[PDB]
């Protein structure tokens, strides 16, 4: 069969001390890679991996994805989140690596800035998953923005350095993607920021999503992400609108990445399932109700019903869902599964007083057919959903027949 490798694991009962944070309880772990014992991801199957956290703090904390080859230790971008104020925020970052058999992937923290909540009022999440195996027409990139100067106000947001661009699909020069190989793209970026920072995802000239993080002094990550699917030649990238700081702490960084997951014409079009959708409603949410993201930008195999906001499976198999959302308040969502009744996988709380944020959260989910994936609401319900201040929610199979 084909390498499957994915997983996700959150934090419940974690062993203490070190500075790798060890996420001991599995949600999702094929092929088994990850070590629930040591917080490590094991690569058996080389390739390109796409990694990914959200992590809840209270104080202060500063995180990077770290990995090691031969046993010798790669370090790599951080993201934080030093608000400080004893209410919850999620720091969150991913990237592309390429790993060889026998590499080790984790996530690290700050010995100085290493708060995570302990607790079970919400959750901490690590996931990754296999994009392609090494050995063939792809696209993948991660690339970053080395500099402390922002961007200009009202510009695109050029990221002049490359993790990884095999293709060349992003240009570093232009600040742009470029489609060669035409299907069905996931974006996503996690940017840090020290002053208000809108995000602007465009494609071919026209604005995507929108998602803003406002702070004063401490840093903060504004995460966005959507799938798209692009024609050959079409532009894709990001900017910011009068809003504009990309001004990291020491540690905290700005990563844009994007792969494509479907290439149109490869056949088992039924099997190239993938969703996004953003919400324009803003009626108050009553605790356990579903969150319905009512505008549909992609929703192939149309798995998604927008009317209720529920996907549901018909392909069974491995799913990653994603979601972010703007909010003025506090937030908390339900990450549900299951059929007539559904039980929660996780809770995502992101607090915020008196200011505008951004926070995300995602899992990778093992489905049967029939089953549901939604969102859904609790008391903590200041969930924001505009243009300019985007909520979105997004799921894709992980691995279509070959
Ligand atoms: C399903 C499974 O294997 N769960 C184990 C659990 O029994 C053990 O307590 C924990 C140690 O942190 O590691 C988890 O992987
Ligand atoms: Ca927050």
């Amino acid at each position: 069969d084909q390498p499957r490798p994915a997983f996700s694991a959150i934090r419940r009962n974690p062993p203490m001390g070190g500075n790798v944070v060890i996420f001991d309880t599995v949600i999702t772990n094929q092929e088994e890679p990850y070590q629930n014992h040591s917080g490590r991801f094991v690569c058996t199957v080389p390739g390109y991996y796409y990694f990914t956290f959200q992590v809840l703090s209270q104080w202060e904390i500063c995180l990077s994805i770290v990995s090691s080859s031969r046993g010798q230790v790669r370090r790599s971008l951080g993201f934080c989140d030093t608000t400080n104020k004893g209410l919850f925020q999620v720091v969150s970052g991913g990237m592309v690596l390429q790993l060889q058999q026998g590499d080790q992937v984790w996530v690290e923290k700050d010995p100085k800035k290493g708060h995570i909540y302990q607790g079970s009022e919400a959750d901490s999440v690590f996931s990754g998953f296999l994009i392609f195996p090494s050995a063939k027409f792809q696209s993948v990139f991660t690339v970053t923005r080395q500099t402390h100067q922002p961007p200009a106000p009202n510009s695109l947001i050029r990221f002049n350095a490359v993790l990884t661009n095999p293709q060349g699909d992003y240009d570093t020069s232009t600040g742009k993607f470029t489609c060669k190989v035409p299907g069905l793209y996931y974006f996503v970026y996690h940017a840090s920021h020290t002053a208000n920072l809108c995000v602007l995802l465009y494609r071919s000239g026209v604005k995507v999503v929108t998602f803003c993080g406002h702070t004063s002094k401490t840093n903060q990550v504004n995460s966005g992400g959507v799938l798209l699917r692009l024609q050959v030649g079409e532009e894709v990238w990001l900017a910011v609108n009068d809003y504009y700081d990309m001004v990291g702490i020491q540690g905290s960084d700005s990563v844009f990445s994007g792969f494509l997951l479907f290439p149109d014409g490869s056949a088992k079009a039924t099997q190239k399932i993938a969703f996004s959708a953003t919400r324009t409603i803003n009626v108050p949410l009553r605790r356990d109700q579903t969150i319905r993201f009512d505008h549909v930008i992609t929703n192939m195999n149309n798995n998604y019903e927008p009317r209720s906001g529920k996907f549901t499976c018909k392909v069974p198999g491995l799913y990653y869902f994603t979601y972010h959302a703007s909010s003025r308040g506090n937030l908390c969502v339900n990450l549900m599964r299951g059929r007539e009744r559904a039980q929660k996988v996780v809770t995502f709380c992101d607090y915020a007083y008196n200011t505008f944020q951004v926070t995300t959260g995602g899992m990778v989910l093992k489905l049967e057919q029939g089953e549901n994936v939604f969102l859904q609401a609790t008391d903590k319900n200041s969930l924001l959903g505009m243009e300019g201040a985007n909520s979105i929610f997004s799921g894709f199979l992980l691995f279509p027949d070959m």
